[PDB]
RNA sequence: AGCUGGAGAUACGCUUUGACUCGGGGAUGUCCGAAUGGGGAAACCCACCUCGUAAGAGGUAUCCGCAAGGAUGGGAACUCAGGGAACUGAAACAUCUCAGUACCUGAAGGAGAAGAAAGAGAAUUCGAUUCCGUUAGUAGCGGCGAGCGAACCCGGAUCAGCCCAAACCGAAACGCUUGCGUUUCGGGGUUGUAGGACCAUCAAGCCGAAGUGGCUGGAAAGCUACACCUCAGAAGGUGAGAGUCCUGUAGGCGAACGAGCCCUGAGUAGGUCGUUGUUCGUGAAACGAUGACUGAAUCCGCGCGGACCACCGCGCAAGGCUAAAUACUCCCAGUGACCGAUAGCGCAUAGUACCGUGAGGGAAAGGUGAAAAGAACCCCGGGAGGGGAGUGAAAGAGAACCUGAAACCGUGGACUUACAAGCAGUCAUGGCACCUUAUGCGUGUUAUGGCGUGCCUAUUGAAGCAUGAGCCGGCGACUUAGACCUGACGUGCGAGCUUAAGUUGAAAAACGGAGGCGGAGCGAAAGCGAGUCCGAAUAGGGCGGCAUUAGUACGUCGGGCUAGACUCGAAACCAGGUGAGCUAAGCAUGACCAGGUUGAAACCCCCGGGGGCGGAGGACCGAACCGGUGCCUGCUGAAACAGUCUCGGAUGAGUUGUGUUUAGGAGUGAAAAGCUAACCGAACCUGGAGAUAGCUAGUUCUCCCCGAAAUGUAUUGAGGUACAGCCUCGGAUGUU
RNA sequence: CAGUCCGCGGAGAAGCCAUACCGGAAGGAGUGGUGGAGCCGACUGAAGUGCGGAUGCCGGCAUGAGUAACGAUAAAAGAAGUGAGAAUCUUCUUCGCCGUAAGGACAAGGGUUCCUGGGGAAGGGUCGUCCGCCCAGGGAAAGUCGGGACCUAAGGUGAGGCCGAACGGCGCAGCCGAUGGACAGCAGGUCAAGAUUCCUGCACCGAUCAUGUGGAGUGAUGGAGGGACGCAUUACGCUAUCCAA
RNA sequence: AGCCGAAGUUGGAAACGCGACGGUGCCAAGAAAAGCUUCUAAACGUUGAAACAUGAUUGCCCGUACCGCAAACCGACACAGGUGUCCGAGUGUCAAUGCACUAAGGCGCGCGAGAGAACCCUCGUUAAGGAACUUUGCAAUCUCACCCCGUAACUUCGGAAGAAGGGGUCCCCACGCUGCGUGGGGCGCAGUGAAUAGGCCCAGGCGACUGUUUACCAAAAUCACAGCACUCUGCCAACACGAACAGUGGACGUAUAGGGUGUGACGCCUGCCCGGUGCCGGAAGGUCAAGUGGAGCGGUGCAAGCUGCGAAAUGAAGCCCCGGUGAACGGCGGCCUAAGGUAGCGAAAUUCCUUGUCGGGUAAGUUCCGACCUGCACGAAAGGCGUAACGAUCUGGGCGCUGUCUCAACGAGGGACUCGGUGAAAUUGAAUUGGCUGUAAAGAUGCGGCCUACCCGUAGCAGGACGAAAAGACCCCGUGGAGCUUUACUAUAGUCUGGCAUUGGGAUUCGGGUUUCUAGAAACUUGGAUUUCUAACCUGAAAAAUCACUUUCGGGGACCGUGCUUGGCGGG
RNA sequence: AGCGCAAAGGUAGAAGGUGGCUUGACUGCGAGACUGACACGUCGAGCAGGGAGGAAACUCGGGCUUAGUGAACCGGUGGUAC
């Protein structure tokens, strides 16, 4: 379970492979011919707090820890 | 005052110092199971620690926390959430739909969800959330196709908003060059017409009014002559139909214990890239929503008003809790133009029997009689069965026990039949029999004469040697739904007509105008308006006048739509499971292969050759065993793949046990698409699911009237559809 | 089926059964016969409302028909018994058939089928007095055999640990897991029915304790050895066991 | 044994069992773990040890009946089927678990009795002939074990080989040797006297071979096989299973190894053609995404400003382009294409015309064999030509013997038939069910005429009832289905590639930024680029096997791996 | 004979041939009919605004006629100001 700590998440969403694209450049106007389901997750960190262990820490997360420790410490 | 479970059976007994039975608590509660001392193939194995006499009792899993003390699992449908189909429609099919449906998985409760506006929205209104009606198939989305489809206003059901961070005091512990600031505790402080700081009853139950004589009968409750009670004539039982026999009902009481109302939230608002929800399919695409990378502002401040800008309005996000109206119905009561033994739940009980290795599938159901009085006794027979006798109203009820239809099997009697040719009959005549709707224009039968191609379906055409069908019974197919569209008929009111949700009553229905339809049309729309669009003015289209054709709420019915949509019937597709106990291989570990033949190296002598010696081999022959080569038999089998005989191997790439692993587009395969539990070019089961079926078959009571078509054009069309053509019903017209 | 009337009915309802009667038809009456407890007629309302067909469904009964067969061509015959009844059950004497089996012992797997006494419906391809069928009652004995209170292979688990929309997928040690390693008795007797179990004879094993010798070193979840393993052939002795006189 | 209890000898045979964990040879190199024996660590003591002897005491749980190659298990059954392990006597026969008889033990298979028709199944003998039969000698003969003698073309020297072919086989006696051999006699038709117990030869095709296969219509020339070849893969290897920076297999292997593909022992060999396609190299140039850039074109505001578009240049792989590669996909012909057939073979498993022509073999040869070549439409590792041996392989021939046949006959048994007991089935519109000829949907019992036919059975046959069975698997149709294919379409696991994050100091060349100063350079970068560094990360060694710690530590390294996004490849 | 291409009709007072002028190869309409199941298609007097030729009557909203063609959706370009 990709569960990144604090904010936790993995999502998933359906895609489009769309035709010869002009949309409002002209008449060809995206035949979309591509319907299917994908996903996406994240990577890992080390962290501490109360006393020190080792978890999957999102990079948005990373950030936020480089600013201070939020609940628990970097 | 009986009790001693169904259970019907004997014996043993308990009870008026209160049984039983009924309500309420207590106390015991073996083992499995979340199972939890440890193991495990559930219900069985094997331990340890304290009590310590012993029999016996208690503890010994993991997760959160110091510590109390929580949690694990289960629950029919209902809820929310993480994933997320495919048949199907589109008459093909990708976007689309089918659908966030089915299904899986998680959390939880009697509900849940959601919820107290950085909102809807366009009046400078609204003021939480949920639900119904409606707005409305309006807006809108859509290969702009099939189709998909809001929200606000308004009307109801229910209506409660409450709490914390943060500026500031008191620290206290700790952080630094010296009356200061990271997270903890009390005070205080909760916002937009900006707020806030700091300075001016139901349970178990009891009581409960009132009828007797005669008659029929086996029996009284029926009939009958007189009565009585009624805050009670709801109902059920009693030998048949009971207000007054019972139990009840109306009414009334009813309990020790019993349930139940200077601050205001940042790694975020915002953005780019991928995407998505509401009607939102990149469309001009706002907004929310998040994966990746980034990254503001403070009250002269921030978000929205559907690209974007200014103005003008609505609102303060990034912290939380929150009943009720709402959903379901495992369970209880009540009720029914619901069923009544093929119906109705599968079950008048049984998820049993039975089928399956399994997941899972899955039945038939019934009837003495009032009461057992359930047939003493005798007869024939081992019986079984039966005849008497009794019981009983009935034994024309006797336990194969209500009725007891049809097929089908028999016994007896009338008439008939052994030179006859035959869809089984039809009319006629004669012969015989009989006379209970019946001496006749008779009933049963019969001889001879004439006549005469079963039924249905599908058809140009059916006796067909075209389909279906053994026979009788019984189940068995044009339905339901909706504030839908359209027509006919009928009724109320009528230039008006009517409610929906609901509210109050219910042995009964009234209220409820939100809302719908008529009233004006033309236009692409702005918009004009009995006129209107086209246009530069005149020519037209639709429209009113005129015939002002009257509408609307219901009921019934003909059609239409949408949904299984007249019933049955696919081969398939998808989802989540169940299966390697068959078979296809692997792995671990054990075991098996009579006997006989041949005589490789190597080693040792005589000159690669001879001798010895030795005992090798995917060597030879042949039993087990493993295998199936050819004929025959078997062919409603002895057997759902065999048997006799014959044949392949038979120390190797061998056979075989146990245990075990590998599976559904997947496994395995010395390779046939072979095997995967006896139908494998994609198993089985449950489900989606009544998939779709332009294809087939089937669609039952009667009579009256009318009466066709197999043509034309169009078509991923030709055996199918659309529009004409032809039929019919009604209205008008009025001889066309 | 429902509402409302009219009524009927143990001197007998519906239903069933005959029937020459009646209406234009779907149909409906009269009378008789069963039956034995509910039901007709009229008006209205609602329907799961009219069957010959669907290789339709549930059911019963036909035809084929007293036909094919009676499940290996290892044959059977006489006496005698029992008995309601015997080609078939019991016994006796011949006969024939298997004999690396068609004998015996186990494992599975089945579950009382075992033994005794009884029974005769149905199951037994005929019969049946019999049975592996029905009824009732007995039989099943372990310190040493197999397993367990021991061990490990594959495999399965699995605190920690590695991953993963969820459910979960892995995963070191350890643990489970015999098909393998380890380990103490044999000979005999016998219920109707049990046997290395019970009884008889005499052994072994471990454990506790006592008496004594000895009268002091024991000596781990750790080290080490060993347990510890293939195939084909083949020399020597021997037993089981069978042959001869 | 026996009528309570006798005897228990001599000689021989002999296990897979025991001694044993024996010897020897081989290569494919053959579990783990506790019990067990031996050591100390800690601890307990060293005048109530370890051990031994005797006595006593203790000995828990589960299983055990019966069936158990089958009437009690799996086959819906008292089922001709299967079912793992162990023991399985004797006589004779070289041997044996074989064959025949039989011990022990066990059983006659749960309808019987007649009769001796057709027909049918399993069988015995058969005149004369002998394959004439027929698709084919299919089937049934014939051959038959042991011993002696004798055996070809060919050969990979091993084999073909049991080649072929001939001879013996029994009983008695004497003699020799360790039951054989030597002589003699004897009996029959006959001497492996009965049972088990090879027909053989010549010549092809295909495949070398043993082997493997379509449970249940195909066992082969299919498949695999050693051998060969291409090609990849440097070790967290290529490659595969997988929500996965998880974990595994490859592999506790490491280029003499591992993966894939195709040929398919051995022998001689394997020619021509890089044009397309694939792939491997190159990478002057053409084109090519996001991204960097944002010059300009517009809205909207009085304006500040906000905001919609938006070029040029610069942007990777990849494709176009240029070489090459064949034991890569392939091509090697029609009165210009990249070439046009090297050897070898050829009327073929490939030959249409086709029974090609000639020869061979038979009286007669569409077959077959050998030559020829006019190869419709051979050919070189989708291998070409041979090959000994091998085959339940296919084809042609010949010997041998046969009831396959001319041509059937007689006999046996199990049915079939008759009587008694039990007693089904597929089927079935209903049947009072004839012949001809005509007619009708065009094949008449059923319509017309004409003929024939008393009622009913029973044993038989197989013309009719378009007989029976499975709503034709062939054909067509359905805007049905499914499996498979590819340069049909569309996507997409996977996979390559640029940019952003994980992700960092620094030197080094910097197209450029700012305030810095006599066109200029120090503080300094925003980046890019090689190069280098060790704190991120990955990985490995040490009592602590996976994991965490530490590591005198060791290597890589800001790449690899992973997240988003870009563009390509993508019948898997 | 000819009539741009195929043929039938038609045509000698021209539709054939040859010049001058110019664009009616117009915008807005459409009484009436032909034809088709629809949907399309054909012919069309005359009115407006304004042109062109002719001295005028008059003739022009294509070619002697009959073929020279594709609804609908989705888009490009110019106007318009819903
Ligand atoms: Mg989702
Ligand atoms: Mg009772
Ligand atoms: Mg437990
Ligand atoms: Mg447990
Ligand atoms: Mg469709
Ligand atoms: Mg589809
Ligand atoms: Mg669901
Ligand atoms: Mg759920
Ligand atoms: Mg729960
Ligand atoms: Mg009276
Ligand atoms: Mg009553
Ligand atoms: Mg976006
Ligand atoms: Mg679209
Ligand atoms: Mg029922
Ligand atoms: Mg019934
Ligand atoms: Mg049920
Ligand atoms: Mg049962
Ligand atoms: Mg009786
Ligand atoms: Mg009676
Ligand atoms: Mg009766
Ligand atoms: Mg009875
Ligand atoms: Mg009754
Ligand atoms: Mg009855
Ligand atoms: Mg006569
Ligand atoms: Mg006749
Ligand atoms: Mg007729
Ligand atoms: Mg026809
Ligand atoms: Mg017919
Ligand atoms: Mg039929
Ligand atoms: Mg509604
Ligand atoms: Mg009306
Ligand atoms: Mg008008
Ligand atoms: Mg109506
Ligand atoms: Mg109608
Ligand atoms: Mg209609
Ligand atoms: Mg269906
Ligand atoms: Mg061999
Ligand atoms: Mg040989
Ligand atoms: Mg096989
Ligand atoms: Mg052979
Ligand atoms: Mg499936
Ligand atoms: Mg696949
Ligand atoms: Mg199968
Ligand atoms: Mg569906
Ligand atoms: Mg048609
Ligand atoms: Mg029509
Ligand atoms: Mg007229
Ligand atoms: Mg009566
Ligand atoms: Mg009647
Ligand atoms: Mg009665
Ligand atoms: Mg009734
Ligand atoms: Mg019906
Ligand atoms: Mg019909
Ligand atoms: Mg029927
Ligand atoms: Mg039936
Ligand atoms: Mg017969
Ligand atoms: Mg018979
Ligand atoms: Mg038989
Ligand atoms: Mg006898
Ligand atoms: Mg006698
Ligand atoms: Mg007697
Ligand atoms: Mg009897
Ligand atoms: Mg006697
Ligand atoms: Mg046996
Ligand atoms: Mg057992
Ligand atoms: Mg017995
Ligand atoms: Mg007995
Ligand atoms: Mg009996
Ligand atoms: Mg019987
Ligand atoms: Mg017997
Ligand atoms: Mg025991
Ligand atoms: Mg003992
Ligand atoms: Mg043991
Ligand atoms: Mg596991
Ligand atoms: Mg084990
Ligand atoms: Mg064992
Ligand atoms: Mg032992
Ligand atoms: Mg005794
Ligand atoms: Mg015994
Ligand atoms: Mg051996
Ligand atoms: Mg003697
Ligand atoms: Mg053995
Ligand atoms: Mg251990
Ligand atoms: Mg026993
Ligand atoms: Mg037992
Ligand atoms: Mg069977
Ligand atoms: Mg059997
Ligand atoms: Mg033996
Ligand atoms: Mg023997
Ligand atoms: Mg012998
Ligand atoms: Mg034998
Ligand atoms: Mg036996
Ligand atoms: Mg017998
Ligand atoms: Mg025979
Ligand atoms: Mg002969
Ligand atoms: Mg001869
Ligand atoms: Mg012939
Ligand atoms: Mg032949
Ligand atoms: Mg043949
Ligand atoms: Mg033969
Ligand atoms: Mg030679
Ligand atoms: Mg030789
Ligand atoms: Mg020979
Ligand atoms: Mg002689
Ligand atoms: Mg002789
Ligand atoms: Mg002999
Ligand atoms: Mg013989
Ligand atoms: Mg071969
Ligand atoms: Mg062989
Ligand atoms: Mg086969
Ligand atoms: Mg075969
Ligand atoms: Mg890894
Ligand atoms: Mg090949
Ligand atoms: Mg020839
Ligand atoms: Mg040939
Ligand atoms: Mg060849
Ligand atoms: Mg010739
Ligand atoms: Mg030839
Ligand atoms: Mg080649
Ligand atoms: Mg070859
Ligand atoms: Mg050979
Ligand atoms: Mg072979
Ligand atoms: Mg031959
Ligand atoms: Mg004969
Ligand atoms: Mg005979
Ligand atoms: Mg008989
Ligand atoms: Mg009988
Ligand atoms: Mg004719
Ligand atoms: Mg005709
Ligand atoms: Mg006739
Ligand atoms: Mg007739
Ligand atoms: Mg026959
Ligand atoms: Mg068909
Ligand atoms: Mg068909
Ligand atoms: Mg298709
Ligand atoms: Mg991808
Ligand atoms: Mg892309
Ligand atoms: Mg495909
Ligand atoms: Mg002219
Ligand atoms: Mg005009
Ligand atoms: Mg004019
Ligand atoms: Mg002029
Ligand atoms: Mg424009």
């Amino acid at each position: 379970y990709l569960t990144g700590k604090k904010n936790l998440v993995v999502n998933s969403v359906i895609r489009r492979g769309k035709a010869r694209a002009d949309g409002g450049v002209g008449r060809k106007t995206t035949g979309i011919t591509k319907r299917v389901q994908r996903a996406n997750l994240h990577k890992k960190a080390i962290r501490e707090n109360g006393q020190v262990k080792t978890v999957w820490l999102s990079a948005n997360a990373l950030r936020t820890l480089s600013k201070g420790p939020y609940k628990g410490i970097e």
